[PDB]
């Protein structure tokens, strides 16, 4: 906004400024010859400063003019040491500005001059952002391995280089190259840097080394989705036990991808992340294979077993209003539209008898089973919702909207009955229609798990409650017309549209086809009807049934276009959950350790397949 | 389970003991230098086994290493007789395991050692069973023939190893190399195995011995669908008569093939299994054409005489529940909500009339029409698949079930005829709905109806399973809260939820809308009533769409492109059920009998056919 106006400014008033000096101009259009004239004229400003605080120097590297670069060398080699001074380009010398741009003979002759290899360009614009199109790190050699250049790593090297440097963001060189889009040419740039890493004396070797969030290598590449360097840097972690014949049994490390409890593993952190990309590495071999083996051992029965007692919770509830406290009403009937023959009893009448004594124990299970859905969960939105994500489960999304406003609901329900107030059918049929509502939820862990059945379910309500924005306004436009239309007629002939409020409601049912349309026979309905609710018929059939069709093509769009799993994600974020609540003695930790088979106190996961 | 965790616990304590063992690791690790050491020490223990009984020449054998084996074998040869004496590995010698890892100059090493070439592991991870990858067999033949090697196969016979050794579940090498991944190299090793049957005094040559379950490898092939082997061993079945240009008069053998009377033959094997792959070979050519010659001759006449007698059957039961005998009732009525108006006469007032004698004519009909069916139907699922097939054989067809379950209810409301119990019309409304919803069993014998039935009863269990299980959590979620809104109201007015039962019941009607939303308009309902019922409606509008796109993915697909596949192994089930039940005076048999040509007492089936 402000800030892309404030760049785009910045580049033309550089291009101002590049063609109003003369020196600056040559350097940028190799005009070698206009070098010697003007450089002998009493070396007339060499300390320039451009836009960016740039001297001669930098326009000489950026616009690769290897010719022009050299005259200033000889006629100041101050410049070699300089910077440049703006905020966007904060540190970057012209060592920084040759190797980017590849330039061989130039960066030699940088070299030759001793220029700093441990520079630091702490400039906004090589900062990690999305604003910022190319993160290359801050230091010269991550430069040179930014843009593969091979001959360069192994030249800054040479001259001093130091590997082991980190940005501000604590990333070295080898987190870095798991941050470039390019994932191959970033494989053989890692293989490289590792192989300069001899030094056995740094007390960490370099691929273990963390970021300032603590996040290795190896987690980073399982953060960001880069399956390429996952797969590459899984063979230091395997261990092959014997081949026989088309078999094999290998041996995978698990001690940065499954959870210890004290520490955030791999599993979480790519639910967190909420990328596309990161949930392609719980296909990988290490990784697949463990989900599936404690969602089909502790995970998936421990879900319905908490789904079953939680049915008979809701039975429980159930059982406790239809057997409310009722009866016949004192005062008389108001008008002759008034229904109602009973109400409710007051509290010193509700519990005198031993069957309501009976209801009372139910009451209190009901109570004191709403207290524990809030001081498990207001704990559970706090920690899932907001801070890491939402609605990417299993049993997930409008699940904990609903049982956080079920317990409520409950409670409103207790201080109804203890004032005696009037109308606790309210906040029980809310309370019937959300509790038996979210069962529905932990019946999707009943199921196989394709990869295209729980989004489609989430797909179609989401399609439907788009389609409610859409028909809001087909009602509102009928009802209104269906109300004034009727406004002048006597209402116990055709009573469809007698007050505004049921207008809404009767066009809500009509457009679904749920009660039939309003006719008589009897006596003369308003000729402007017929014509009103034949457009009206003819608009609702046409719509429900473009309906239908746009949830086949949207659909289609996310089967077969969109390609995206979701499926094992869900029963990842499933399963973190259930096993911090649970306790240990009731969660046994996957895979075998050591220390009885010799190998360390790691878990490893044996996994045996064919060949073929 | 905890047979993987018993079985992974092994492979890490094997590798444990080769660790311990100086012995065992430097075989391991091919390190022959420690293996001059360790024998010159002492002769120690070198008959100690490991986690799975095995020795050091098992392990040198199993790592590949040349070298390591030898010096085992020059000092000791008495370990090349031993088994591996776990219950994982029972049986297994080293000359087992240089075969499945290929190591040719190894096999040189053993067989000059003359290491025994009919040694049977039979260990637990031989079988064959779904948790083993690997079937090759128990022989040191079957290991090679499944791992394709020629050079071992021909090195193992001119020692002396029998190729006619079997399984302890019956199968001889032919038939373990059908059960092969791999069809293509099944077949080069299938025509090598019988260019050494030369030596034929042998009853039975090796392409005719069955297993335990009685199956050749040309059955074998026929059940477990191997469509590569099949039209391979068809070949030594034909006889071509005649070329005539593009013309050719092949006949086939039709021994296997055709349903002898006596044994289960190649039609009954493929139908009474569960596999997919095993219904491509009715479109091979030998059966295609004899399933095509049944169905036209005799088993569509005697399919629709079948169904035509079964029509007028079901009439003549229709008629006799139309005129069921019937008297003003005794009593008066009780309460107003009373409607009955007549009751069931007895057994002397049922027969006194002459249009009563001719209702017992046709009440006689339908029980001894019903006892007909208890004795074809119920002497076929005790002795041929006592409980298992009564249950297995329902994916071919349900119409068992109902027609034993009709012919039960006809003899349930026979029992209440002859004691004159009250409520004859409960068996008789189950019979006659199973009673004329078992004409639709008969038309798969029509090709106009035959292909679109099959797309009109393909429901899936998989998601209609799960739309029961969610209908009936709105029903008892919603018809609860329609319950306690209308229970403080008038039900003479709108009575829909007056009892909790009648409230299930019109829930469950309003959910697929075929009762209209309650209403008045005469009075004012309660405000909860319309939140909860356009709440509810939007639940039973998303969950049929949600029924609808389930039922356009991924199996409706797939019947829609294989429904005529499908109908015509429905002709195969109709045939095979008819030729048994029918005597043999009424169904010839097929082909043409070779006594009175010269061509043994075989029916052979004449095909002519066009290569062009
Ligand atoms: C009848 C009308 C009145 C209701 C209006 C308000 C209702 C909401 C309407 C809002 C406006 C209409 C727009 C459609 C909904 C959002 C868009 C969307 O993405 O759809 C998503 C629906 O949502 C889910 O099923 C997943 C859960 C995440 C969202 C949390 C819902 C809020 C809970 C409160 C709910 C109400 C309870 C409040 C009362 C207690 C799914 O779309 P998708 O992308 O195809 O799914 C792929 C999943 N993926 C994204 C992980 C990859
Ligand atoms: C999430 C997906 C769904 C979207 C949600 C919204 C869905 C719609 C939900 C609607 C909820 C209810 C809204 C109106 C309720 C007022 C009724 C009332 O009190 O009537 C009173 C009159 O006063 C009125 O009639 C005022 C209504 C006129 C304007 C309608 C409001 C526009 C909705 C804003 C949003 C629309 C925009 C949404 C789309 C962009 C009483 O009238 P009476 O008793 O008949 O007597 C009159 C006296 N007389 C006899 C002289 C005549
Ligand atoms: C696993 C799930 C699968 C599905 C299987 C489901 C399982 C089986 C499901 C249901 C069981 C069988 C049906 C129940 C019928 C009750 C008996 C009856 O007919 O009513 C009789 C009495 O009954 C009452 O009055 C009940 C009063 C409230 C009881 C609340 C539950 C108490 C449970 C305690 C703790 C539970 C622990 C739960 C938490 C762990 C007759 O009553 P009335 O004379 O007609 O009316 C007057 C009553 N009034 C005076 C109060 C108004
Ligand atoms: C004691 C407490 C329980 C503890 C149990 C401990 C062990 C539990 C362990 C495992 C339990 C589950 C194992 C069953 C086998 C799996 C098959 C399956 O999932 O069905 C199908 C899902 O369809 C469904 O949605 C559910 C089908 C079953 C009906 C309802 C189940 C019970 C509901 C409540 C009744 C009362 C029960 C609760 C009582 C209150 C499979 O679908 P699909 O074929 O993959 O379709 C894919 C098609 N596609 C590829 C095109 C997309
Ligand atoms: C191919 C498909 C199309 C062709 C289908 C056939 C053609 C169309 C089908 C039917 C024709 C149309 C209706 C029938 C005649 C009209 C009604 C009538 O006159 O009946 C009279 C009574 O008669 C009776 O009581 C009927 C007795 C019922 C059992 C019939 C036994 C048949 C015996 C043969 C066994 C066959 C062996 C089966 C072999 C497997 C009516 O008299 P009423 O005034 O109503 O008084 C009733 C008093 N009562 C209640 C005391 C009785
Ligand atoms: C009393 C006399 C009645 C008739 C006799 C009894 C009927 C028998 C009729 C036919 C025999 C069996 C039919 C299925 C064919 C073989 C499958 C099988 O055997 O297993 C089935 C058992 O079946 C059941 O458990 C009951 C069926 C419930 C149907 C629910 C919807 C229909 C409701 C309509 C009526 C509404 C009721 C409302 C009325 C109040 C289910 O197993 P599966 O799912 O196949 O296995 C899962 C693996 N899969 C996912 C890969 C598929
Ligand atoms: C109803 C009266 C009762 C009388 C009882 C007395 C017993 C005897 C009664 C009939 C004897 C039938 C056997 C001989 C004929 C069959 C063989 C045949 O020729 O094939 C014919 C088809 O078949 C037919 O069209 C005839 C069907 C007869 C009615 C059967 C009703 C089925 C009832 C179940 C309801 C099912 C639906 C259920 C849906 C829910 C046609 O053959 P084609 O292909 O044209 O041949 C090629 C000829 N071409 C080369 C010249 C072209
Ligand atoms: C698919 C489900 C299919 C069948 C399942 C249910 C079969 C029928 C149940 C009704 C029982 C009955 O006869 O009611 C009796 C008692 O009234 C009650 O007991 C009310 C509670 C019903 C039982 C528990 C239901 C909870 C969910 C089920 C738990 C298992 C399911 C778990 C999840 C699948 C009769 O009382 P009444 O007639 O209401 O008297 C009204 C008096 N009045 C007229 C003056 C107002
Ligand atoms: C004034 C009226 C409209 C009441 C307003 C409340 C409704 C807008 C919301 C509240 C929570 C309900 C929800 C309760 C649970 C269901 C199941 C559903 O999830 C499933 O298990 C079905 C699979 C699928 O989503 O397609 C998601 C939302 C739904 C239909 C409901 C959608 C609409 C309801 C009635
Ligand atoms: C599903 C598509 C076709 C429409 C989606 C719009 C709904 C989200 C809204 C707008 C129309 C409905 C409304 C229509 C009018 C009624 C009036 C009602 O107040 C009364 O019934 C008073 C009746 C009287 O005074 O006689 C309160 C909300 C309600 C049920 C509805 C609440 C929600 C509904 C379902
Ligand atoms: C006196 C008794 C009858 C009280 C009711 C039983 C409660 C002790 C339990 C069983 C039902 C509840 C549960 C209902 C559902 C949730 C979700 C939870 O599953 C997950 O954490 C995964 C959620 C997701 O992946 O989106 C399991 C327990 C919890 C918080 C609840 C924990 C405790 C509750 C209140
Ligand atoms: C006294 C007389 C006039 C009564 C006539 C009796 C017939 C109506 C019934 C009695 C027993 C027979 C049935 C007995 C069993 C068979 C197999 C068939 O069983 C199946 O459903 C096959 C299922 C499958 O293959 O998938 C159903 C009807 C049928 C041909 C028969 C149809 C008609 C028959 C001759
Ligand atoms: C359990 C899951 C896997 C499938 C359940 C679906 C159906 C088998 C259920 C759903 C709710 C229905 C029931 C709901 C309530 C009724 C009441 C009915 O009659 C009464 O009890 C009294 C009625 C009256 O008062 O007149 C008996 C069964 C019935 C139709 C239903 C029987 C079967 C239905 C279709
Ligand atoms: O059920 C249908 C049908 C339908 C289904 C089967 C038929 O035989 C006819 C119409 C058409 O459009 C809809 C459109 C909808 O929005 C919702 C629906 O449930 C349907
Ligand atoms: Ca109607
Ligand atoms: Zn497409």
């Amino acid at each position: 906004e402000s800030w892309a106006q404030s760049r785009d400014e910045q580049n033309l008033l550089q291009q101002k400024r590049i063609w109003e000096s003369p020196l600056l101009l040559a350097a940028k259009d190799n005009d070698v010859q206009a070098l010697n004239k003007l450089l002998k004229y009493e070396d007339c400003k060499v300390h320039q400063r451009g836009a960016m605080g740039e001297t001669a120097l930098h326009i000489a590297a950026l616009y690769d003019n290897l010719e022009a670069a050299m005259v200033l060398m000889e006629a100041a080699p101050e410049l070699v040491f300089e910077p440049m001074t703006s905020e966007l380009y904060e540190g970057q010398t012209a060592l920084h500005i040759a190797v980017v741009n590849q330039n061989m003979n130039l960066v030699r002759a940088l070299l030759a001059r001793r220029a700093s290899v441990s520079a630091r360009a702490t400039g906004t614009a090589f900062r990690r952002s999305p604003c910022n199109l190319i993160y290359f790190g801050e230091h010269p050699l991550s430069f040179a391995a930014c843009v593969n250049s091979e001959e360069i790593v192994r030249l800054l090297i040479e001259h001093g280089a130091d590997i082991r440097a980190q940005d501000s963001l604590g990333n070295t060189v080898l987190h870095i190259l798991i941050l470039q889009p390019n994932k191959t040419f970033a494989c053989q740039m890692y293989n490289l840097l590792l192989s300069y890493d001899r030094h056995g004396d740094h007390l960490q070797p370099l691929d273990l080394v963390p970021n300032h969030q603590g996040l290795t290598p190896f987690k980073l590449a399982g953060v960001e989705g880069n399956t390429v360097m996952f797969q590459h840097l899984m063979q230091k972690r395997k261990h092959t036990q014997w081949t026989y014949g088309p078999l094999t049994s290998t041996l995978y490390d698990l001690t940065e991808i499954d959870s210890s409890g004290d520490e955030q593993s791999l599993l979480e952190l790519i639910i967190t992340t909420k990328k596309r990309e990161a949930r392609q590495i719980l296909d990988q071999t290490p990784v697949k294979e463990l989900v599936s083996l404690k969602w089909k051992r502790y995970g998936r029965p421990y879900f319905c077993m908490l789904g079953a007692i939680y049915l008979l919770y809701i039975i429980c509830f159930t059982m406790c209003c239809i057997y409310r406290p009722l009866k016949p009403r004192t005062n008389n009937r108001t008008s002759p539209r008034d229904n109602t023959l009973l109400q409710q009893k007051l509290l010193q009448e509700a519990y005198m008898t031993p069957k309501d004594d009976i209801r009372l124990v139910g009451e209190l299970v009901t109570v004191i089973g709403a207290i524990i859905i809030l001081l498990v969960e207001v704990p559970d939105i706090f920690r899932m919702g907001v801070t890491r994500f939402f609605g990417q489960t299993i049993l997930g999304g409008p699940f904990h909207v609903l049982i956080i406003t079920y317990a409520f609901m409950v409670l409103v329900t207790m201080v109804m009955r203890l004032i005696s107030a009037s109308g606790e059918v309210v906040p029980m049929s809310f309370a019937l229609v959300l509790g038996w509502c979210n069962v529905m939820y932990f019946a999707r862990g009943f199921q196989m798990l394709g990869p295209f059945t729980i989004m489609i379910q989430k797909m179609i309500f989401g399609d439907l409650m788009r389609f409610c924005w859409l028909m809001a306004v087909v009602i509102l436009g009928f009802a209104s017309a269906f109300y004034i239309i009727f406004q002048t007629e006597d209402p116990e002939e055709l009573g469809h549209f007698y007050d505004y409020p049921m207008a809404l409601f009767s066009t809500f049912e009509l457009f679904l086809t749920i009660i039939d349309g309003p006719a008589n026979y009897n006596v003369d309905l308003p000729f402007m009807y017929s014509i009103t609710y034949a457009a009206f018929a003819i608009i609702a059939t046409l719509l429900m049934l473009n309906l239908l069709i746009a949830m086949m093509g949207d659909t289609h769009w996310r089967v077969a276009h969109e390609r995206d799993e979701l499926w094992r994600a869900q029963i990842v974020a499933t399963t973190v959950m259930l096993e911090r609540k649970l306790p240990r003695c009731l969660w046994p930790r996957s895979g075998i350790c050591g220390r009885e088979y010799g190998l360390g106190d790691r878990w490893f996961l044996r996994v045996e397949d064919r060949q073929d």
